[PDB]
């Protein structure tokens, strides 16, 4: 239900900024959602953006989302939907990857949700991603991989 999140908690300005892929999640929703592609513009605080997502029934949907970032957590909202809508806390940052906890709707006894700058990282990114989950008292064991995107080092 908790990690043990890191000692300082800093989350900079723009840090969230531009292109991001969702493709790995502890609660496994590859089934619920594929393809989650995720472009925010900083407004300080506050962060717009859009988040695009296949459905399996439905589209290539796309939504409309924004940020409210408080120190160390951030408010997710989307528009067309709300089960993922919650606080979020960061629990790791780096180049390549930011790493997100929370209790939404669809698994309110936690989601944690890896962010990548590439769509399929390279092995490196993925032994930072180990490191960084242990770090907190999760491990890449317990998480699901975006399949319909296929990725040698995310099988
Ligand atoms: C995943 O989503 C991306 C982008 O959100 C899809 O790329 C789009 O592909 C269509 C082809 O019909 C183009 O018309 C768009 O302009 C493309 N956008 C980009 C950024 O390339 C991609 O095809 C999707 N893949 C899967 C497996 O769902
Ligand atoms: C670098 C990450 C940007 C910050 C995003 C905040 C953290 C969590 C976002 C929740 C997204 C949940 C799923 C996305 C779309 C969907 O499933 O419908
Ligand atoms: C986002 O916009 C919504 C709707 O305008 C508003 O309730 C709030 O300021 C912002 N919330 C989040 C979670 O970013
Ligand atoms: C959805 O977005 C529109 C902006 O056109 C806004 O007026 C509406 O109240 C938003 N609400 C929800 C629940 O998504
Ligand atoms: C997700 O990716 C890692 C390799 O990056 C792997 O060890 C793990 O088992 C994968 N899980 C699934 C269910 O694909
Ligand atoms: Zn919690
Ligand atoms: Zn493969």
């Amino acid at each position: 239900k908790e990690p043990c999140p890191p000692e300082n908690l800093q989350l900079t300005p723009r840090a969230l900024v531009g292109k991001w892929y969702l493709r790995t999640t502890s609660p496994d929703i590859f089934k619920q959602v594929s393809n989650i592609t995720e472009f925010y513009s900083a407004h300080g605080n506050d962060y717009y953006g859009t988040v695009t997502d296949y459905s399996p029934e439905y589209g290539l949907e796309a939504h409309r989302v924004n940020l409210t970032v408080s120190g160390r957590t951030l408010k997710f909202y989307m528009n067309d939907t709300h089960e993922y809508d919650s606080e979020y806390e960061i629990l790791a940052v780096d180049k390549d990857y930011f790493i997100f906890y929370g209790h939404p709707p669809a698994a309110p006894s936690g989601l944690a949700l890896i962010h990548y700058r590439q769509s399929c990282p390279k092995e490196d990114i993925i032994k930072r991603v180990k490191k960084s989950l242990k770090n907190v008292c999760l491990d890449y064991k317990y998480f699901g991989n975006d399949t319909s995107v296929h990725c040698r080092y995310l099988e």
